């Protein structure tokens, strides 16, 4: 690919090849709690997953993903900030080189260790993610920091699948999971217009991101940054991070739930 998390290829050079990088509705973003605005007209989060629709995981050279089926509405997002169902699809994390930083939001200038990310598509208005991914109102995504510290036992699943997925391009079965067992116990969240957070960010995501934070381990993280961006056979390239500076809010209003 053009593009990656390293000096020539990261974040920083991403608008030579995709110029949308410097546009007004950019994620992630910093959340000052003193700026956000409630909004009454917020309506609770509301998750449904089947773990029927859990598909693969595969490494995708920067990071690592895991797929559902997204033929019907078996597992969907609604409530919150939306009026149509959003279909479930994907969730991954993001990382960085020391536990001290990873986190691609941030809250109040803090940044946390990882993120969790689980991404949605509107089927109520479009017929495919590939359709949906480029509109506004396309994608919802959920957001949750991931603060170093005890180890996450519902973690165990992922982790323990890495090991089959180790370098670029491999994947494997992945079935039998419901990522809401990921999420807080709360889900009083803050949300905005934003956009993907890597090439080929499309500003069509409607952030979720929640006031309340989960537990990963040192060790946990160290088995996401074990993973390798290169393909099998060649000298071993770890994949030390993943996540994107904060970028500005141009405007934007965070709305919070709370
Ligand atoms: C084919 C496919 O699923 N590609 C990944 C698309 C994609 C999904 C979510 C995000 S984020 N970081 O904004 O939550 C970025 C890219
Ligand atoms: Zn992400």
């Amino acid at each position: 690919p053009d593009w990656g998390y390293d000096d020539k290829n990261g974040p920083e050079q991403w608008s030579k090849l995709y110029p949308i990088a410097n546009g007004n509705n950019q994620s992630p973003v910093d959340i000052k709690t003193s700026e956000t605005k409630h909004d009454t007209s917020l309506k609770p989060i509301s998750v449904s997953y089947n773990p029927a629709t859990a598909k693969e995981i595969i490494n995708v050279g920067h990071s690592f993903h895991v797929n559902f089926e997204d033929n019907d509405n078996r597992s969907v997002l609604k409530g919150g900030p939306f009026s149509d169902s959003y279909r479930l699809f994907q969730f991954h994390f993001h990382w960085g080189s020391t536990n001290e930083h990873g986190s691609e939001h941030t809250v109040d200038g803090v940044k946390y260790s990882a993120e969790l990310h689980v991404a949605h598509w509107n089927s109520a208005k479009y017929s495919s993610l590939a359709e949906a991914a480029s509109k506004a109102d396309g994608l919802a995504v959920i957001g949750v920091l991931m603060k170093v510290g005890e180890a996450n036992p519902k973690l165990q699943k992922v982790l323990d699948a890495l090991q089959a997925i180790k370098t670029k391009g491999k994947r494997a079965p992945f079935t039998n999971f419901d990522p809401s067992t990921l999420l807080p116990s709360s889900l009083d969240f803050w949300t905005y217009p934003g956009s993907l957070t890597h090439p080929p960010l499309y500003e069509s995501v409607t952030w979720i991101i929640c006031k309340e934070s989960i537990s990963v381990s040192s060790e946990q993280l160290a088995q996401f940054r074990s993973l390798l961006s290169n393909v099998e056979g060649d000298n071993a390239v770890p994949m030390q991070h993943n996540n994107r500076p904060t970028q500005p809010l141009k405007g934007r209003t965070v709305r919070a739930s709370f």
